[PDB]
């Protein structure tokens, strides 16, 4: 029987929770609950500024039908405790609100039906888990977050690159795309669209949390630019073993081949960043762009789609954490 | 008496460096080459989509009048070997047309009342020379070249962090602005203005020009993105002295108050992109975002507009060579 | 002795009121209340990606000096009920919160010393002016509305063409630049960022407060743009005298002398958009573009700043309702 | 047997024409000459930043194979008097290259086994039609204009409009969208990316070639706005029969139906600009945003992309000339 799931936001991020998870035939999509009207929801699933235009149906009797989930039941619920999911026997709920990032928040999700909850955002106090990264490490926990989009480009790169090199240290920095982004910091009160903002992102405590012996060994921090969804992560290495630009090349051409197969790509084919748009992997390495000075650094960059990699990754951490 | 030169071209950098040294009483100009029409040429010196409005008359003989320069003679000739800046007896040529960025091109310039030419941009076969960094250096070359703007801003940081605690090396990223900019790379026929693109930019050859012991140790890339002006370097070093967050702060701010002073300046204020438009500094360093990992590793980021720092330097350089 | 003001919110359009009143020698700002931290809103008020930066001081016994207003008492105070602008002595508030745009919403400021407010938008129920327009019908509401910066740039156009030639009827379409603008309608639940929006704006009934025969015969709507704060307003206008281009362009010339000095400009430089970010004026008639065809109808273009010219207005009309 | 085209050039319309022409099974693409190496050319079918990736292979001898053209000749000769394509029998020239932009230039491709050339631009002394519009007045000449993208959108609106109520006069704005846009007219030398631009742009002369009845009772212009290929074209009419929005839109509806079945479109669905990237359509009429005022006056709106619109029309007339 399909993994009967119930998404909880229809933003950006549960808004490609739909798209991706009508793809999958071992998903059903049980429930939506957005604070949009039932047709203003059809509209912003069928019609897409980014990823384009999607074949969805209202049925006769208003549930939706999208891909192989036929009878979608639409909820309208902005308080927890009164949300209901009993009646479409929802077994997980992708939290994609926003307004529950935390494990006491989302734990009121578990009544009824409801087994787990797994959370589209980093959350405080809550097991996270990035797959391809330390997703084998889950041991039937209730309530679990997906890290971020920049972690879930970094952790894999940042993994693959210590099995074959051994990090010494790191310095990441991230272009984050941030046209479609719906603090103590001064600089998130000006003007997104007219600038270039370097931002501090907890680099090293988010790298720790999936890969406990590199946080202490990485920092760094998101310079935040006026493009939408596709994002670059640049990562500055000292690694113990002597590297080449070759050398390099292979280990991360041959993770994706094994370990980090449909995770991690290749660009072999020298794209820019608009030809990533919708791509369904978690960082896409710019093989002609790796480079290395003296013995023992690197540079790598990886494109990523924050969206859709991200919410990729969200649906195979709900199919796995079903079994 | 003030220093006599002529601006040839009136693209972006020609018209900063028209800007620039209309407002130092020591520079007389005393002729622009434009392939502009007079009315043109008037109309893009006083409106500016992003350095905003400047006064600029003509005068009854249909020369310019602007700042310090009340009486600037206007050429329209596309051929070096016709061109003749005789009758304005120019003594320094600032080469902003593109077309002759090398040694012997360059060369036809010197004739007449011509002593020196300075390039704006990196030239073939040609000594080059960053304000604050080499400039010393200069031995009465008659053609010189005054680097990029990339140059200009990442070579007085690897001087400063050198000195203070010695690279070992570094990896340089340049996020580049070219909403205003007017190769065997297949990225370069895609769409600017739509697209980050990464592209190499032969940093270490560049560095090699200016810091000859430090070219070998360093490399990087630059980052093309659709905003205008504002670009930021962020270098990735290891030192062979141990630094903190603090030490790198506090050397930085030592070299601006004395080597460097006018040349890089530090933002203590926690400002955006759009707020250096128009600086005239080469670098302003991001004080708030250095950061450090391990006990030899730093990463340090600085702004620059692209266009004004480069043509304050130029004319810096220009009064330099002039003596 | 200077009217005392205060500012009720300091988003965009009360930031540049504050900017606007702190250069009035007429004028004391005696109070902001604002959201932000002190220090936060200091930041904002000095440093702005568009409009540049500012002057402004804290004082010793932290309220703000700010050109003229020497002495402004800063509030953070979000419930309107519990708001006392007393100890600050105001007599107008310029309301810019977006949170009371109702004549009985706002007329909870009328307490204490408070004698009159004026809403920086449109506002149900509420006695509607236009500086130039309807100002000099005022009879001492002690609530108003400044209208929108649409009908502030199209509401003078009409006026003046009107008076010359008689409007029969007219349409009007407003390029809404919106990448600074912090419905039943489905098209803004899309990326502003991305996309042309047109958008249904209630023209014919803005038009009918201050112009109240006109209303009948104008309609449009706008098409929202991203690019920031300079927007533009297109008039295609069926006239009951015959009209040349060069009548047109005398009419609006002559009323910019007289009738509407200050308030209406003509551009006969050929200038774009950005030439107009921070321009003061209502509107900015694009003079070569002015086009007629048959006898009786043509189209005129204007400029405005979305944010600066509306807000030159509203301090207008704190003055002028102040007496 | 199918027509047998080359394509000249390679920019922007020659490359969605080559894509349009090679899903046609009427279309034989037998040539395109183009002044990029093999292997870009090949890389820039594939890969487009706003039209997304398309299937185009290498044969073993080095010819193409896109859809139903499957041996491509690609030539790269830049001067028309040498350029031969007589190797691969072309019947028809399309005309991409801006170079040309005449009768006596593009005639100099009528020699060898070439019939006709359909110039992509309004083109100097030359026939020009629009498919739909005029197309059925073709008689055998052997070199055309397919006009503009603009006159392309406006023209069939223009005839069905004034065929259901006939048009006095009326006023066109277009918004054209020009990031991917690769004069006298001191504003063209303002950044693009920037600023809105107002244009003159000859609407009435290019009316009068397509619609001669109408080209004097019409008239407008261009403002040029910094998103990319969908534009919009907002046109204000005055007719002598009396209409209601009702009326023009089921006027509008009724030839979609019939006449200009696959060349204009009607959108129902209230969608916004993004929405539109790659339509065939030379028009689609925003439904919900037409309006009246007075009896007699009405705006419509319609969207287009300002290629693939266009070069649909193209190969749908190149099909037609060759009969």
């Amino acid at each position: 029987m399909p993994i009967r799931i119930a998404i909880n936001g229809t933003g950006r991020i549960g808004l490609c929770a739909i798209r991706v998870a009508s793809q999958r035939k071992d998903i059903e999509i049980v429930a939506i609950n957005s604070t949009a009207e039932l047709e203003t929801l059809l509209h912003l699933i069928r019609h897409d500024s980014v990823h384009g235009h999607f074949e969805a149906q209202l049925n006769a009797d208003r549930t939706l039908n999208i891909g192989h989930s036929k009878n979608i039941l639409v909820l309208s619920e902005r308080d927890i405790n009164k949300l209901d999911f009993s009646a479409a026997n929802a077994e997980i709920i992708i939290e994609c609100t926003g307004k529950f990032n935390s494990l006491e928040a989302s734990s009121a999700h578990l009544k009824n039906s409801v087994k787990k909850v797994i959370i589209s955002a980093p959350a405080q106090n809550t097991p996270t888990f990035v797959y391809g990264v330390n997703h084998k490490n889950y041991h039937n926990e209730s309530v679990i977050s997906n890290a971020s989009c920049t972690t879930n480009a970094s952790a894999p790169l940042l993994k693959i690159l210590d099995e074959a090199f051994k990090v010494e240290n790191a310095l990441l920095t991230t272009i984050h795309s941030y046209t479609n982004d719906q603090h103590k910091d001064i600089r998130r009160a000006r003007a997104a669209g007219l600038n270039l903002i370097p931002t501090s992102t907890g680099v090293s405590k988010a790298i720790s949390l999936v890969l406990p012996h590199l946080g202490p060994k990485v920092t760094g921090l998101a310079i935040r630019v006026p493009t939408p969804n596709v994002s670059l992560v640049d990562l500055s290495l000292n690694f113990k073993k002597s590297v080449s630009k070759a050398s390099v090349q292979h280990a991360l051409k041959d993770a994706c081949k094994h370990a980090f197969k449909g995770v991690v790509s290749i660009d072999e084919e020298r794209l820019v960043s608009s030809d990533f748009i919708s791509s369904p992997f978690s960082a896409i390495v710019i093989d002609d762009q790796i480079m290395t000075i003296g013995e023992k650094n690197a540079k790598v960059l990886a494109w990523y789609d924050n969206e859709m990699g991200y919410s990729e990754r969200l649906i195979d951490m709900a199919q796995y954490i079903a079994q």
